DNA sequence: AGGACCC
DNA sequence: TGGGTCCT
């Protein structure tokens, strides 16, 4: 159980991929999918003309004068198909792990195993990559590891041929010994491409960086923090004294991301199965007056009411998050929880009741059911 | 409850 | 600056 072949799958603009399907019509337009005053994604089309995700929409249009929009705010049908994307590469192996509504990785070390054991000592010799390999590196037939990940390869072309044969979706997908690897790796050839890591090329991809903050794992507090040391780049993490950076950041921190920084990482991809939690949202200019404003709160339960039933397991936690007024101070919600009483887990009326008591006690409106069972 | 990370 | 995860 040491060397692991992972995939990380990709799709391509996920909510405009949903509204082209839904919408022929706008197959071969520049498509945004705005929520609020922002384009959050938009299809190839759009990209080429200069229109970035998470734009405002002023600028996407005076980038863009022909873009159409559409809106995104209701993410039902998003996340209807990002379960269905899931649950095909579960039929491929079972150990998937969502990374939000359009990201999977599938560790396939067991199924690579099990199909080298079915070939024979002359087809091992015919092995042969599907899609790119990073770099333009050289394959070796006679490196094992090589073999492994060659074998990723012809897993991945199949996930994403039946992802396109059975839903609809193009995607990318990366294959390389650990989840950080796939990851990077996956977004060399866009969009609807694949990539293949060999180890040999592991520290051109890593410097091929330019910033730490691409590190997955490494966010916005903590690039600020390394910056604040004088590390800028990959090199700058991979070399700085481990001590420093270990009583400055924790242990915790420090040790994880400085082997992020050389390309290795550990994490086992873990089954997401059910969510955890089922929240809706809504945003406003400042609307909730901190009054009359519960309307919003049954909206929001209405919609949660239908969804958490159709899972077939019951929330017993329910939480209310509000964010307040005026200036915006960069960090900062707030949120009140408590119980949801088994009388009434077992008619929407009394959880509009408990809602407007954590109301009480406290721009934005969430609810939030969770501690499903 | 709130922080920090992800898409 | 519309969702989700897991750690402190
Ligand atoms: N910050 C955000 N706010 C709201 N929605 C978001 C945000 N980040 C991502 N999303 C949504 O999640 C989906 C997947 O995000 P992702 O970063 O993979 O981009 P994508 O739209 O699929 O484009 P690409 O082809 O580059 O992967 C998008 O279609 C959108
Ligand atoms: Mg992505
Ligand atoms: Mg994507």
């Amino acid at each position: 159980a040491s060397s692991r072949v992972i995939v990380h799958v990709d799709l391509d603009c996920f909510y405009a991929q949903v509204e082209m399907i839904s919408n022929p019509e706008l197959k071969d337009k520049p498509l945004g999918v705005q929520q609020k005053y922002l384009v959050v994604t938009c299809n190839y089309e759009a990209r080429k003309l200069g229109v970035k995700k998470l734009m405002n929409v002023r600028d996407a249009k005076e980038k863009c004068p022909q873009l159409v929009l559409v809106n995104g705010e209701d993410l039902t049908r998003y996340r209807e198909m990002s379960y269905k994307v899931t649950e095909l590469l579960e039929e491929f192996s079972p150990v998937v792990e969502r990374l939000g509504f359009d990201e999977n990785f599938v560790d396939l070390t067991e199924m690579v195993e099990k199909r080298l054991q079915q070939l024979q000592s002359d087809e091992l010799s015919a092995v042969t990559v599907s899609g790119h390999v990073y770099n333009n590196q050289s394959i070796n037939l006679l490196d094992v590891l090589h073999i492994r990940l060659l074998v990723g390869s012809q897993i991945a072309a199949e996930m994403r041929e039946a992802m396109y044969n059975q839903l609809g979706l193009t995607g990318c997908a990366g294959v390389a010994s650990n989840k950080l690897l796939a990851k990077l790796v996956s977004g060399v050839f866009k969009p609807n491409q694949q990539t293949v890591l060999l180890p040999e090329s592991c520290q051109h991809l890593i410097h091929s960086l330019n910033h730490i903050k691409e590190i997955p794992g490494i966010g916005y507090k903590t690039a600020k923090c390394l910056e604040a040391l004088g590390i800028n780049s990959v090199r700058d993490l991979q070399t700085f004294s481990p001590k420093i950076l270990e009583k400055e950041l924790g242990i915790s921190v420090a040790q994880r991301i400085q082997k992020l920084s050389f390309g290795e990482d550990n994490s086992p991809v873990i089954l997401s199965g059910p969510p955890q939690s089922f929240s809706e949202e809504d945003s406003f200019k400042k609307c909730s007056s901190e009054v009359e404003a519960k309307n919003k709160i049954e909206e929001l339960l209405a919609s949660l009411l239908n969804r958490v039933c159709q899972d077939g397991r019951k929330p017993h936690t329910v939480r209310l998050i509000i964010r307040r007024y005026s200036s915006e101070k960069h960090y900062g919600r707030e949120s009140r929880q408590c119980p949801i009483p088994s009388h009434v887990i077992q008619v929407m009326t009394p959880m509009v009741d408990i809602l407007m008591k954590l109301f009480r006690n406290m721009t934005l409106l969430s609810v939030c059911f969770c501690n499903l069972k």
